[PDB]
């Protein structure tokens, strides 16, 4: 396994799902029975958008979006009146990567906060985000499509599924991305739920550096069969693993 220091850390990239990332997500309209309450608050960006946006920032790409996206929230989503149609004008976007900062801590200009929230909302919409207090997406299958179709990333972008590969071939694919300075979109499921995140380094001892998309909480090195961040307190993201690799302009 090669030694690759955290690619996101190298560029100071640390995103999360709340303020100011979520300034343009849909504003919650309704109460889910027994959950008081989130009305009038912006929905979370969703871990899938946060992971994807961090990788996009690593590349500062694209300057210009390619294709718009529209979808309708599931009729089972309790937070919005139905139908709820969302639209991202991605084909018209001129993303100013100078204004989309690698992290946000509070003194950023309105231009800079608009820049990141626009990216987060565009990415979220492109992956059919089921917006809520927390926001869920199918993940890899949506991410690979959005990156190519809407964002104009290389045709090389594709989803890989863990059970489609031997252990050696799986790790070889992740390693190759990291040797090419290409952070990997990754997701898995356990006891605790399913979560998406970024693999962006390797220690040469078969641990991989993970950015969990929680602004830095639990970020560090993990074995792929033990993606068990401290925030779980609680079986980690070790089942139904998939990644999106080949992520480059
Ligand atoms: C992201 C987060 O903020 O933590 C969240 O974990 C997430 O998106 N999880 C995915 C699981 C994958 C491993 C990414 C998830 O739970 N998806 C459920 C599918 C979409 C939800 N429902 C509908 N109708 N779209």
């Amino acid at each position: 396994q090669p030694v690759v220091k955290s690619l996101l850390d190298s560029k100071g990239i640390h995103y999360n799902q709340g303020n100011p990332y979520n300034l343009l997500t849909p504003v919650i309209e309704k109460v889910k029975p027994g959950e008081q309450s989130f009305v009038g608050q912006h929905a979370a960006t969703g871990c899938v958008a946060t992971a994807t946006a961090q990788i996009m920032k690593y590349h500062n790409y694209p300057n210009k979006g390619l294709k718009d996206y529209t979808y309708t929230l599931s009729s089972n989503n309790p937070y919005f009146n139905h139908p709820k149609n969302l639209f991202a004008a991605i084909s018209t976007r001129q993303y100013n990567w100078n204004n989309i900062l690698p992290t946000y801590s509070g003194r950023e200009s309105n231009v800079q906060k608009m820049a990141i929230s626009e990216l987060m909302a565009d990415v979220g919409i492109s992956v059919d985000m089921d917006y809520g207090p927390s926001s869920g997406s199918a993940g890899s299958s949506r991410v690979q499509r959005a990156l190519k179709e809407n964002f104009g990333y290389n045709q090389s972008v594709h989803q890989i599924n863990r059970s489609d590969f031997s252990k050696q071939d799986w790790e070889a694919q992740i390693d190759k991305e990291l040797s090419q300075n290409q952070p990997v979109y990754y997701q898995g499921v356990g006891k605790v739920g399913g979560h998406a995140f970024v693999i962006d380094g390797a220690d040469g001892r078969n641990f991989y550096h993970v950015n969990w998309g929680w602004g830095g909480v639990s970020d560090g090195f993990f074995r792929l069969d033990a993606l068990n961040p401290s925030a779980l307190g609680a079986g980690g993201f070790n089942g139904y693993q998939s990644a999106v690799v080949g992520i480059k302009p």
